[PDB]
């Protein structure tokens, strides 16, 4: 039946993108209700982003400095504010194609789908997950900014990332839609680390059971093994420790192939010891990490929203 | 700035996907305009598809056979006829959501995205290539007949391809919209051949340029190459011959960094030659093919729709 990286519709999305423009800078805003949300960095010039003190920078904007657009039709800004890295515009006009929605801050492992834009408008979608050190690896350009990361529940969006930023190390940062950034990066322009990145050891975990669903059993091993024996083996290879919650989470895909996780834990740890031979998994000569147990399940069913 | 496999955003398309019923029989179709598109074997039941004729199938079957549902509102079918392996059912109303369209037939090596579709509701979205063989590799499951692919050009939907069905070796066969297969497939539940799968040479190509553009220098080695003497090991390796036409596609991605398509024609020579030895290109241990010239040039320009 086939396995790929698949990004959610996108639909609900496009219709809340609009451009936004403060004097020289141009970015993408996310249009819900009467407020438009954008990185608070359009109040900046290039200058000011090596050491930009925002709460001055602000203070000379007024309501007319704020120029947005939806299509070809000017909105009216009348009311703005600063919460946290996150600039929002209060416009005299709700969005007729506003969706359900809620804005949620994911944890370090999930994914999500990007709808990556430029002035406004859409070019493409793509599915992302949030890296244990809070960077995302995306594609990424310059204008890019206020790009959002999504997931959907039936027909609730539910917003999760706002594109600020790209590190010096070609990595993506970014904050959810209260703007608070994930991790420890600030928007200015300065050097800024990361730190270690580990492997989403239950993102594998899952991966390797859809590979099994769809006929690739080759990795499969006569071994077995136990939590604190694997972690062992996760700890070397900078993998993150698994528990039983994560345990917990593969039920559904064991009970469905009738391979115990704990068993599924010592392939990986012979994956993880000899490689691949030069052998691949669904299509992969790597092991994947950016498939969340929900994303696996959502795939085997064909769940629709 | 970062390299992702990103599709089209869906949103003109999902506006088209209804849900079309024939007795026991549910699948997704196509509402442009007054007609709806879907795979004919909609008429047929399971054992029908183990040889069927569906000439004599249609003639039992009347417009009032055939119910199409776009969210909860019945159309009214007044109109029903088959081209090719697809079914034309003529609604009595315009689908108010129809975006500007074309319908037309890709090439092999040529890119476009998937809307996978179950009940005429949109799950998912992903890029697929149409292999040199005419497969694609997507994800698909029982239900997905009738999803389609597209390209998008600023306003314009091109749609290409409708699935129809899965093969034995668990690669997917389609048609166009007029209702021509891509290969020498059928509509019949018997064992297919698609034949060898070669690997698109200018797509890997382009890739590699994507590559240097986002700092993976390595494989760049000291050597050039000829195009007959390229094509000797591309024989050996079932990749594609290469040709002026693809050396002039290739062009702007060369002339933006510097390097002669024969001088990485000699990088790809040793990578196919001597492996990756551990190394990894753009976060992946295989040669991509699945990326056109086209695809690499809208990824680094940031093009809109
Ligand atoms: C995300 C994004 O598009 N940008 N982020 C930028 C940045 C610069 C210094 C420090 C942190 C972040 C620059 C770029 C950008 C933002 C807004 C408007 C633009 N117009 C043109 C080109 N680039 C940008
Ligand atoms: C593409 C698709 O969904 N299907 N294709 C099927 C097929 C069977 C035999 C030979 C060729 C193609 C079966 C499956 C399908 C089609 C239409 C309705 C369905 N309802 C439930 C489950 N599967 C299907």
């Amino acid at each position: 039946s086939g396995f790929r990286k698949m990004a959610f519709p996108s639909g609900k999305v496009e219709g809340c993108m609009v451009q936004v423009t403060c004097g020289t800078t141009t970015l993408n805003g996310l249009w819900l209700d009467d407020v438009v949300y954008c990185p608070r960095h359009v109040i900046c010039t290039s200058e000011d982003m090596l050491n930009p003190n925002y709460e001055d920078l602000l203070i000379r904007k007024s309501n007319h400095n704020f120029l947005v657009q939806a299509g070809n039709v000017q909105l009216r800004v009348i009311g703005h504010s600063m919460q946290n890295c996150v600039l929002k515009l209060k416009v005299d006009t709700a969005n007729p194609k506003t969706p359900k929605y809620k804005f949620v801050r994911i944890q370090p492992g999930q994914t999500f789908s990007v709808l990556a834009c430029y002035n406004g408008s859409p070019s493409g979608v793509y599915q992302c997950a949030m890296r244990p050190n809070f960077t995302i690896k995306g594609s990424f350009l310059n204008g890019s900014c206020g790009s959002v990361g999504f997931n959907i529940d039936y027909d609730c969006v539910s917003f999760c990332y706002m594109h600020h930023m790209e590190l010096p190390t070609g990595v993506h940062a970014g904050t959810d839609l209260e703007g608070n950034f994930y991790g420890p990066f600030v928007d200015r322009q300065t050097a800024q680390a990361a730190g270690t990145d580990t492997t989403i050891t239950v993102n594998v975990l899952a991966w390797l059971y859809a590979a099994v669903i769809n006929g690739d059993r080759w990795f499969l091993n006569r071994f077995t093994t136990t939590l604190n024996d694997f972690n062992l083996v996760a700890m070397k290879y900078n993998y993150e420790p698994l528990t039983q919650d994560h345990v917990d989470i593969l039920g559904p895909l064991s009970a469905q192939t009738g391979i115990a996780v704990l068993d599924m834990c010592a392939s990986l740890k012979e994956l993880l010891q000899n490689g691949m031979n030069g052998r691949t998994i669904l299509g992969s000569a790597l092991l994947e990490d950016e498939f969340t147990p929900f994303d696996v399940v959502r795939q085997c069913s064909g769940v629709t929203f």
